[PDB]
């Protein structure tokens, strides 16, 4: 019963939309971030992911990848959709932001990590 | 320099294998993952993964991310990294991952996420 | 702008409390942490912590890190973050942590590290 | 019997020393990194940490903080000391590098994560 489909916003002011989830748990979406680590102008970017359907849990885990359209980086988020007594949903996620580096010797510094909480609308 | 491509069969440094299919013009790909190690005693099942490669500036060593939707637990893992040509000329994926466990209630969310690394090379 | 200082009693967003003592001229400090939550079935006990604040350029919002040496589990947590003055003028510590569980075999080292955030405010 | 005391090197060519561990599990050390995220010249920097002494485990966990002397950042490492059949030790660790940001709205991008394996030098 906690569904990922909808329009969500996070603590930083970014918004995301997620469409219908198919029977395979696959979904697509859009992400408009309010903040960036680049100096490039932000552009709405696509996202793709899946919800885990094992045991058809009411509060499933999920993951998705945001394919940034204004930088060479990629972010992944994973988390769980929690739904209260009243039907109010929260997604509690963690993410990794992968920057592009030119030299393999600099790989060690390429991955930032953090949390995000999404609520609806 | 060679272009590093994600399509192919890979193995990681713990002996898990994944196969990634063709990457489409939107940077999307599908594959399967067969893990050698596990955080559950349930029998391991090949599981699908889906992700994208970043094609901005058409870099020869692109970043990417994907989600593995495990078929034998309620967890999900995400990986992100970059496809490099290594110093010896081989393709290698340098990745980090978050493994999200399912918790029964929200007050246990703090303990639900593991993190680590993996390096993949082509099989 | 106030200088954000780590000395004091703090509480987090899960009800855990910590107390940090004076910071010496080398940036070192000691404290105690009383966690509201645990991943063990042991009785929680107050545990020591030790860490440092970075004093380079004597920033008024310095970074810092510390290790909590749990006295009721075989695990270790490390925290690192920055002491900020918030938009409302209050001190706030914004931190990230890694909780390292003990495993028995080196093959299981990949599942030993959980990650998360904590924000602390002064009590 | 796996002991943190010694000189170690990691997989990127950084070295560290750790001195005697006291009965409270406390130790001090030094760290000379081979790599940096700053453009400042590298300087050997002190570290302080603890090993967990509960049940006096033969392969203890531990954590420590490196207080960089050439940047405003801090890195913390945590991991476990493993020791094999003939006494060969390896420290398997993960780390968080906290950079300094000027404004609290940029906190989200301040923390990088990675692994490090140390062996005896
Ligand atoms: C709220 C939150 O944590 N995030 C959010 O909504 N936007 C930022 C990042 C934006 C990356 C854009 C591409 C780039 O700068 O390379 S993904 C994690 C973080
Ligand atoms: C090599 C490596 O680090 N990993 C790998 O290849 N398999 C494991 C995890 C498998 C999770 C299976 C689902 C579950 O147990 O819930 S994903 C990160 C780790
Ligand atoms: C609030 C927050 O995120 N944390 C907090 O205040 N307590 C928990 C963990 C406590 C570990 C106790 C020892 C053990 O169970 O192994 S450290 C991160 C987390
Ligand atoms: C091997 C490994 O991963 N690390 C290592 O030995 N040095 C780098 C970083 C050095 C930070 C220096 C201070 C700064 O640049 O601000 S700590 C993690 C990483
Ligand atoms: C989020 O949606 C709200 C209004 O619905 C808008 O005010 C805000 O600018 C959006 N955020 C971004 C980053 O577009
Ligand atoms: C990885 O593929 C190799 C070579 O085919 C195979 O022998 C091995 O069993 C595979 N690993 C897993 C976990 O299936
Ligand atoms: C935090 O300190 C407050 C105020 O003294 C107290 O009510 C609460 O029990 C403490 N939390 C824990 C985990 O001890
Ligand atoms: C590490 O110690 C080795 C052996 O002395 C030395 O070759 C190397 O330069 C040291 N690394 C650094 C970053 O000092």
């Amino acid at each position: 019963k906690c569904s990922l489909t909808g329009k969500w916003t996070n603590d930083l002011g970014s918004n995301m939309t997620i469409g219908a989830v198919n029977s395979r748990g696959e979904f697509t979406g859009t992400y408009i971030t309010a903040v960036t680590a680049t100096s490039n102008e932000i552009k709405e970017s696509p996202l793709h992911g899946t919800q885990n359907t094992i045991n058809k849990r009411t509060q499933p885990t999920f993951g998705f990848t945001v394919n940034w359209k204004f930088s060479e980086s990629t972010t992944v988020f994973t988390g769980q959709c929690f739904i209260d007594r009243n039907g109010k949903e929260v997604l509690k996620t963690m993410w990794l932001l992968r920057s592009s580096v030119n030299d393999i010797g600099d790989d060690w510094k390429a991955t930032r990590v953090g949390i995000n909480i999404f609520t609806r609308l």
